[PDB]
C-alpha cells in the first residue's frame, strides 16, 4: 500500500511537470535525506513523506532538522507531503509546521492551510 | 551488488565535494542525483574491470531525459579499478550503430569529481 502511494505520489509530480525520484535507504542511510526529490528546472523539492489515516501528524525534530540540512546541501525547497485517506496529496513547507516542545505537527488547524501540488510549482512565479 | 557497493562510493566522493547526493530506487531515472545549490546532476553509475563501456541508446536516451526535465546536467560516472572515478557528459560518449561506448579514446577526456564540482584538489 504504501509503495504504491509513494509511488501515486511521485506519479502525481511527473502529471505536475516534475521529474521525480524515491530515494534509496532514505531510512538506514549516513547521510540526510528526504523520501522524494523533485526538480523542474525552475522550482526544487525536498519532500518527507508522510501517510495518516487521521491527523494529527507528529515528525520528530531529527526527521526535520535533517530533510531542511539536506535540502539547504542540494539547494531545494523542504516539505512535507502528506496523505489523509480521502484527501489528495497535501504539501507543507517545513516553516509551516507546528512546534510542540520537542517535536513537529500538523493539526486540524493548519492541514486546511496546505498545498496542492500545482501550487508548490507555482510559487516560482509568485 | 557490488552495483550498490560502487553507488554508494560514488555518494560518499560527492559529499565530500560539495554536493547534496542520493541514490535512486527502482518515468526516466538515473542511478544518482546530487546538487549543491547552483549544479545539479543526473549520473548514470559504472563500474568496469576494462574498457570499453557500452550503453543502450534507452538507457543514455533516459537519462537525458530526466536531466533536460528535472533542470541537471547529465553524465556518465565510469569507475576502473586503481583510478579515480571519471565522469563523461552524453555529449562525450562515442556513438555506435544503435549504442554509445567509452573506449580508451573517450576514458582520458573525462573529467574527475573536482572539475564536475568547479573547485580545487588537494
Ligand atoms: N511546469
Ligand atoms: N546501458
Amino acid at each position: 500500500k504504501g509503495t504504491r502511494f509513494e509511488r501515486d505520489l511521485l506519479v502525481e509530480l511527473w502529471k505536475a511537470g516534475f521529474a521525480a525520484i524515491r530515494v534509496a535507504g532514505a531510512g538506514v542511510s549516513p547521510f540526510p535525506c528526504p523520501d522524494i526529490v523533485a526538480g523542474n528546472g525552475r522550482t526544487y523539492l525536498a519532500i518527507e513523506v508522510k501517510m495518516r489515516k487521521e491527523l494529527p501528524l507528529y515528525l520528530s525534530a531529527d526527521e526535520v532538522e535533517q530533510l531542511v540540512t539536506f535540502a539547504r546541501g542540494f539547494g531545494a525547497e523542504a516539505y512535507v507531503a502528506l496523505k489523509l485517506p480521502r484527501a489528495a496529496w497535501r504539501f507543507f513547507p517545513v516553516q509551516m509546521l507546528e512546534r510542540t516542545e520537542k517535536n513537529f505537527k500538523i493539526d486540524e488547524s493548519v492541514y486546511p492551510l496546505g498545498l496542492e501540488i500545482a501550487e508548490v510549482a507555482g510559487k516560482f512565479f509568485q
